[PDB]
This record gives C-alpha cells, sequence and structure tokens, in this order.
C-alpha cells in the first residue's frame, strides 16, 4: 500500500525482549540484515558493555562509544564507524549527540528514550530516506505506552514484531579499517595529502582507500582489508609526507 506511496524515510520498528534478550536479538537482527554501519542506543556503559561483549564473542566488530571517554577513543571510535571499519557501534544519547553520521544502516534502541522528540530525533538526524532512518528499539510490551504516543505523534504506526523461538546469529566482518596516525596537523595532514601517502608510499589504490579524519592531534585514515594489514605494517617502517609517524589499525 503506502509502499508506492514513496515510503517514508523514517522506519519506526518495535521489538518485545528482555533487558537480556535483548542481547540475543539484536546480533541476529545485524546477521540477517547485516547493516554497513549500526549504531546501537545505550543508557550506560553497562549496556554499552554487555552489547560489545556478546557481539565480540561471536566474532561480531563492535565499538563502544562514550562522551566521558578520552578525544583518542572517541575520534578512533567515530573513525572505525564512519570508515565502515566496524559494523555496531554502541554509542549514548551524550556521545552520539549530532555526530558526524548522516547514512546510518540502522539505529538500534536498548531501551525507550527519554522523550518522544529524541527518540524520532536521533534516527531523524543519523538519516532521512528511504534506505536509511531505521529505529528498532528493544525492550517488553510494558514501555508499549512510549512507543503508542511516539507513533501517534509521528502519524505513523509501529511493527511490533516478537523474537524468533530459535537463534541463528551470524559474524559480521568489517569492510574497511582505519589507521590512526601520529601526525595530526603537526605533521602537515591535508585533505588530501594522506592520500598520496598511502597511493604512494604503501601501494594502495583509491578503490581500497576510505576516509580521512584530520585534527590538529593527530590523523586518521581509512583502508579497506585488502590494504589494511599492509598499510599499517608498510608505515610502520615508512612515513607520511617525509615523516615519521605512528599508524594504528583500528580492529
Amino acid at each position: 500500500g503506502g509502499s508506492t506511496d514513496a515510503l517514508p524515510p523514517i522506519e519506526q520498528q518495535f521489538y518485545e525482549t528482555s533487558s537480556k534478550g535483548k542481547i540475543p536479538l539484536l546480533q541476529r537482527l545485524l546477521s540477517l540484515h547485516q547493516p554497513s554501519s549500526c549504531v546501537v542506543f545505550c543508557n550506560t556503559k553497562k549496556d554499552c558493555q554487555a552489547v560489545c561483549d556478546a557481539l565480540n564473542e561471536v566474532g561480531q566488530s563492535a565499538l563502544s562509544l562514550h562522551g566521558d571517554l578520552e578525544q583518542r577513543d572517541r575520534d578512533q571510535t567515530l573513525v572505525r564507524f564512519a570508515n565502515g571499519s566496524a559494523r555496531v557501534l554502541v554509542a549514548t544519547d551524550v556521545a552520539a549527540r549530532g555526530l558526524d553520521i548522516k547514512s546510518l544502516e540502522l539505529v538500534v534502541n536498548f531501551e525507550l528514550a527519554w522523550d518522544p522528540e529524541v527518540h524520532v530525533h536521533r534516527i531523524g538526524r543519523t538519516a532521512r530516506a528511504g534506505n536509511s532512518g531505521l529505529a528498532i528499539s528493544f525492550c517488553a510490551p510494558e514501555e508499549a505506552q512510549r512507543a503508542n504516543i511516539i507513533s501517534d505523534m509521528l502519524q505513523i504506526k509501529l511493527n511490533w514484531q516478537t523474537p524468533p523461538a530459535n537463534s541463528s546469529i551470524a559474524t559480521l566482518e568489517a569492510e574497511m579499517a582505519t589507521l590512526c596516525i601520529d601526525g595530526g596537523k603537526k605533521a602537515k595532514m591535508r585533505p588530501g595529502d594522506v592520500l598520496g601517502a598511502l597511493t604512494g608510499d604503501i601501494g594502495l589504490d583509491g578503490a581500497d582507500i576510505g576516509k580521512i579524519a584530520v585534527h590538529p592531534a593527530h590523523v586518521y585514515v581509512a583502508v579497506r582489508q585488502a590494504v589494511a594489514h599492509k598499510a599499517w605494517k608498510q608505515l610502520q617502517g615508512g612515513k607520511i609526507k617525509g615523516k615519521t609517524c605512528r599508524v594504528r589499525l583500528l580492529k
């Protein structure tokens, strides 16, 4: 029906599960969907840890993003997800606050947000298209009241999907890999120069090379797995723009 009617970019998905039942459920949704970039919401460090724990346990590339974390971890975590070096990034409302994301593949909500606005704001800001703008809140039907008003104010309906019996969780493998270089602006890192360092000093191609996050302290450069393990290996004994720096491939 509405499908042909230019379906809405912001989809509202709801799943009934427990604080623990969400662990196996979330991963499953990522194994069956295989999203290029999924941002899981967490209320506290606990949830963020529990999620990443289960994911890493099976072999799912995940990463945590907090607001009280160190700049390094923040940039290293933001680049790992933005560059596509990871699969699931568990961040908080304060951590993923208007961050650098405008093409999220899916936004998983560990639990109903604080307000009906933020909830839609998260997915609404992260994306605003059909392919994107996916929001999946994991929580028992007890909080249905929150989704009832949230869906009403949005003039839309929610697809309360129930969890399956068994579980065929899979392992999501990264497609890229960021490189935490210790060059930064100090090493004269410009939006394009770093490219020559990898596509000139290392021997990588533009197809493998990804995004590059430059900073006044350090610089990050993405690289396809095809040349990820190599980029870091080469740089180890090389240098960018004639400057000996330290690289670190974000797993």
